[PDB]
């Protein structure tokens, strides 16, 4: 009375002799002839248990690879079947985490063996998948094409736990895309805290990974109150040599120290830059080690320029926001301002955006915002 | 013949299930730190790996980040834990894992499972048993970072897949994909370079096949890499138009010949240099193409990474251009040698060989100084 679908990708429906195997004990298993349908029958059956059909049959190895990781990266659990290849490319092909295989026999009692691993594997991936969607919140700041692009990936990014680099030009967004991705991970209800390592003396960088005082003083580093949760560094290459190496130790051995004794943490570690980034590693101003170890994954927060479509709803938002908080009058650009409010090239971005805007409004005092209101 | 498949974990206690696996005559080995299964994991290549997280001692975020530090195929991963941890961070079986181990011990399943992947690093130890052996020349030079190039070029080069090639200016993408394509099953056919950057769109549509003012009589690069393995260096350089008969082809496998459509069997590699994220965020490269051809990835260093390698290549470039342009140099003094390598080197390899070439046509001495390089 509990099972859980497993389904195969073959030319031959003939190709019964695993399915009844499977079928008489009670699995959900579908069958794929083309190579467009099972790409549209995967992400529809969510995870699963998913057979290839090699055999000395059909396929493009670049279709079937391109199959496995796809979109179904692991939300398929990968499985091959093969009239015993042993020898040529095919055999390095199962360095496409194709756990395992069938030999040409069927070995009945066998069988069930190797596939049946894979069911405690199949069965939490159902238990961790409800994360699902949720519209992503308005998507923190905009949404259009790029930022769509932008809420996909942060989605897919989130719950990995590895080491992300947030880069993109100055007062974009980064940090709220570290929030962002902080509570997509699977550690939401842990703290988030950010951290301006620009605005800090190499003495006051010091008192983060061990703090400062001979005495507890109520102190306690940043990476001791950031545990099980998430810390972002902003304007990370700004660090001094003597802190990047902290950075690093900490990255390595994941211990702080307190005051009252060394103690050791968990803190998924962010990083922020918006600087030239090669630049300051051939030169020799950045450990590369360091650099390695926060670049496992990169995201790029797109300027405003590359949403252009998204100015006029970011400042109409920051009107609704603004005017709604300052007791202000104003409640609607003129044409006039929106076609003129793209038309600016917005180095400071969104920043630069909102910046201005609650300028304009605690200023302004018609209920239509127009063009020459705002700039000057 | 082996059987090499390594653990991490501080307390050597986790025995159980060790001897289990020890005393049938396999290869565990162990380490304590987080930072030494790091450079134990990115020297040893492919094996297996079982990681125990327990209730007890690593970092999520340490752990996480070695299980994906690039280990993303050269390692087939296996984590341990305590009968009762579960809910919290089930997460980490994103990364594939494979599998995990209860805390009872299934004696016969435990070999069942295991077995079954060690089998599996069974059949990369099959066109393995060379092991490390330096390499096929490397087709350029020769240092430790060039080895885990060739390792991974060794087993990501016979799957008949499309590999992304990626890493600085004038790195080697090119001699790589040549590389990867001579491990491949189609060596012996035809091999494409495709200059992408320098080429219109017009000129990139007479290849797909496109049209031009014809009445013609061409054969489309594809037409010509058909069995063989085609390239295109700078990939992102390509306008979307390119990018989606690339993809349609991609899909379909077809090509245009004057006297009608024919279909073909060409594998395709992809150079590229230039921030990929931020090409795909904006829309400047169609990402379902972007996911046909970095199925598999491939990372050249820079020669800013390897140091050791530049005093090696230097020395090459110098011993072959030399004795074609009847030249007089045949090496550099120690000055020379200690400040070759000071340099940062942007255009890296190529730009090596260029700088030497220079100097070779013009020195007159047999050995070079310092002097008489970079002015
Ligand atoms: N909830 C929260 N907000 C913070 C924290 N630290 C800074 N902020 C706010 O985050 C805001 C930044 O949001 P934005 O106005 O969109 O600027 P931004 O584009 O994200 O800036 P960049 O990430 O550098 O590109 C600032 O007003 C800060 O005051 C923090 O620790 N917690
Ligand atoms: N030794 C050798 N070199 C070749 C051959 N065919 C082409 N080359 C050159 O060797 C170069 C490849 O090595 P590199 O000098 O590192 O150039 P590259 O790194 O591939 O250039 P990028 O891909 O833009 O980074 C090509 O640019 C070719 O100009 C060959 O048959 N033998």
């Amino acid at each position: 009375m509990d099972s859980v679908p497993g389904s195969l990708v073959v030319v031959g429906g003939t190709y019964e002799p695993w399915l009844p195997v499977l079928e008489k004990v009670g699995w959900r298993c579908t069958q794929v002839a083309d190579l467009r349908k099972p790409d549209a029958l995967f992400v529809e059956t969510g995870p699963c248990i998913g057979i290839v059909d090699l055999s000395h049959d059909e396929f493009s190895l670049n279709g079937i690879a391109n199959l496995v990781s796809s979109h179904k990266q692991v939300r398929w659990l990968a499985f091959i079947r093969e009239a015993q290849l042993s020898s040529d490319t095919i055999c390095q092909f199962i360095v496409n985490f194709c756990i395992d295989f069938f030999t040409a026999p069927i070995p009945d009692a066998q069988l069930l063996s190797t596939i049946g691993h894979q069911l405690g594997m199949l069965k939490l991936e159902k238990k961790v998948w409800p994360h699902f969607g949720s519209a992503g919140n308005m998507g923190l700041i905009g949404e259009s094409m790029p930022m769509k692009r932008l809420r996909d990936q942060i989605k897919r990014i989130g719950p990995t736990d590895v080491s992300i680099l947030i880069y993109g030009e100055s007062g974009t967004g980064k940090e709220t895309v570290a929030k962002a991705i902080h509570k997509t991970s699977s550690r939401a209800q842990k703290p988030f805290i950010s951290v301006n390592c620009r605005a800090m003396s190499e003495k006051r960088l010091e008192s983060e990974l061990f703090g400062l005082g001979e005495t507890e003083e109520g102190q306690q580093p940043f990476l001791l109150q950031a545990d099980g949760g998430t810390l972002l560094l902003n304007d990370i290459l700004t660090l001094p040599k003597s802190q990047q190496l902290n950075l690093l130790r900490f990255l390595q051995e994941g211990t702080v120290e307190t005051r009252q004794g060394v103690r050791a943490v968990d803190v998924r570690i962010l990083a922020a830059n918006s600087s030239d980034i090669e630049k300051a590693l051939i030169d020799g101003d950045f450990n590369e080690e360091l650099y390695h170890y926060i670049n496992v994954l990169r995201i790029n927060v797109p300027s405003l320029k590359e949403r252009a479509s998204d100015i006029v709803l970011l400042a109409k938002h920051f009107l609704q926001e603004y005017s709604k908080e300052y007791n202000a009058q104003a409640r609607s650009f003129s044409d006039d301002a929106v076609r003129g409010l793209t038309r600016y090239h917005w180095p400071g971005n969104v920043r630069e955006l909102m910046n201005q805007i609650k300028r304009v409004v605690l200023m302004s005092d018609t209920v239509v915002l127009d063009e020459s209101q705002l700039d000057l």
